[PDB]
């Protein structure tokens, strides 16, 4: 496989289907990518993960470094092999102060270094996430920072010859909600150039509607051939929607984290596993999902086991919520390209949100 | 298969290895049992459980009429259904006050039903298990309510045809260390007549050297032909040397339990995975170890999951102490049938113990 490949195999409207390839393996797009934060997604051994699905997964540059330690990881062969997990893997900045850098320390330099340590297959530029509200002179300020520290991560990861010639690297776009400012961080992003192009300082509280109104704007202003992530997004409707507007990859703590706290997504809606009404109910968690857990357990069952406080109910719920992600996104992209998209997006909301 | 046949193939000093063969499957002797106190083996799919080598899983009946409700358990479909384990299940009678029973309510009669109720394959008898350390009085006093309940036990079991006709009835010899009391205690139990015969009343203080030494007196005086199975036993050399004195089934929480709580059994002894000289170390927790968890991960993942709280952590160390066990089991089986177990038993203790 080549160090890094976009092919766009279908589309309709904004919406794009594909595959993104890689030394380490072939991503299908539009792709969800469960999070594993402590190198582990919480509650699922890799081969799950992988039964699941996904194709890639995210690691985090603040966490490992904090602990286990990036030289430790890279002393013991790297994130890959410490894990089980041999497939792509995505690391995020820890951009999620001075100019040099945050002290806590990270620079665009220590953040590209650090993910290299890792071994990471798709390396994020070091970022200053914009909070929400901003004003518009703070979101300036913060964006031309990021910009900065994006010609900085460049120049560091093409330092670095193994990184460059195995890895990719992926610039964020900041702006918060304003229009000129997305445009001049995208331009400016694509004048330094970069693998693929995220969309950052979104799903921070401002709301999907206003979420999916920057994009509406934002997402035109990336490089088309090249891949659209949205960071940190989203609840299952959030994630279909930013499809329709041009994106390709998404990562999310949801399926996991809501996971273990009793919410299983369904077709029909989430549903809080714990809630009474589902103690003596010998149905699945959802009536159509192909996952292992809803072809064995009755809600009744992982009811008992979320409320008990018992790791299986963690694990049971976990591998049926990032199964049921893998599903969406596979019912995703069959309708791109076989161009009903749009008719599977308005099916889906009818019935997740009756 | 018949409700219960246990047939003996081998025998090496009191040792002896065979089956015991139940309606859900066959049961290879000595036999260690997980537990699964809350209708699961501690952070393991029944599958896992299954591929550790594990024949039969113990329940429990004080804390499953808790929670989720033994009435409710049936009306789900029996407790094999519910958590998903097909095989046999051993379930304690939460002997583990008036003569009638123990309001907290439990009597023999309904013991004996909840143990109905959630379709247990082998029941044990309802007792009253004595304090350690206890005077000769209170040991006797305490026996001769057990052997009441016993066959109190007996009668309710026989009174339920469905019951009757496809589980077994274990019962339970107490009294304490004292010799004449375990030989009344075996005498009557025998008079009444049970299917298999558990060594209560150890375990709970007393040590090894003491346990060992009531243990010389006691199974002997247990039917030769039937099970005997000692509760709530043990570490690894305890499981050895109750083995060399007639034991052929055990539970304990220990693999489960210590395994999340750190503790790693090897061949070399136990290991705490926390130490921080587990950091670095790229070997598996085990260098002999076929477990799957041995296949694939080092130490130093394992000690980083374990210290940053992941469940995966709890996962990989419970199903590897498992694994340890049933191939304990597994060495002890093949020792006796090729009548070498004190030479294995001696083997097993210089290097466990240097
Ligand atoms: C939930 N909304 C949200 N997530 C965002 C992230 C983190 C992406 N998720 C990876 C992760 C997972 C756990 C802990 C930390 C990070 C961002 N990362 C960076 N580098 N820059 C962003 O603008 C940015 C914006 C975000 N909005
Ligand atoms: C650890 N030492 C010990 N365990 C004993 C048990 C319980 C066996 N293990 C099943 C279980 C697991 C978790 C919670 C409760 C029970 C006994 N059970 C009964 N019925 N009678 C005993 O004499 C008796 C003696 C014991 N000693
Ligand atoms: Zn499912
Ligand atoms: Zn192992």
């Amino acid at each position: 496989r080549p160090r890094f490949s976009f092919s766009i195999a279908a589309r309709e409207g904004k919406a794009r289907t594909g595959t993104i390839e890689m030394k380490r393996g072939v991503i299908r797009t539009p792709a969800f990518m469960p999070v594993g934060t402590a190198a582990t997604v919480k509650a699922l051994k890799p081969e799950t993960v992988r039964a699941t699905g996904a194709d890639i997964i995210l690691g985090n540059t603040y966490h490992l470094m904090l602990r286990p330690g990036a030289e430790r990881i890279a002393k013991l062969g790297g994130l890959h092999s410490f894990m089980g997990w041999d497939r792509p893997i995505l690391t995020d900045s820890g951009g999620y102060q001075s100019e040099e850098g945050v002290t806590f320390m990270l620079s665009p330099e220590r953040s590209i270094e650090i993910q290299h340590l890792l071994g990471s297959d798709i390396v994020m530029a070091f970022d200053e996430c914009t909070p929400y509200p901003a004003t518009p002179s703070r979101a300036a300020s913060s964006m031309e920072r990021s910009m900065r520290w994006a010609k900085r991560s460049r120049d560091a990861f093409d330092s670095r010859k193994e990184q460059a010639e195995n890895a990719a690297l992926f610039g964020i776009q900041q702006g918060s909600v304003f229009e000129n400012l997305r445009q001049q961080s995208a331009d400016a992003l694509a004048e330094i150039g970069f693998d693929g192009y995220a969309v950052g300082g979104l799903a921070v509280g401002e709301g999907q509607d206003e979420m999916f109104r920057v994009l509406d704007f934002s997402v035109p202003m990336l490089p088309d051939d090249k891949p659209h992530y949205l960071m940190g997004v989203g609840k299952p409707d959030d994630i279909v929607g930013a499809v329709e507007r041009g994106i390709d990859m998404f990562d999310c703590v949801l399926p996991t984290r809501s996971g273990r706290n009793g919410q299983a997504f369904t077709w029909d809606g989430p549903i809080n596993i714990r809630n009474a009404r589902f103690s003596e109910d010998l149905k699945p968690l959802d009536s159509e999902c192909h996952c292992a857990v809803c072809q064995k357990w009755s809600r009744a069952y992982i009811h008992h086991l979320i409320r008990a406080g018992e790791i299986l109910g963690a694990m049971l719920m976990t591998e049926h919520n990032i199964a049921f992600y893998q599903q969406l996104m596979q019912k995703i992209r069959d309708s791109i390209s076989e161009g009903r998209f749009s008719q599977f997006a308005q099916d889906f909301r009818a019935r997740y949100f009756a």
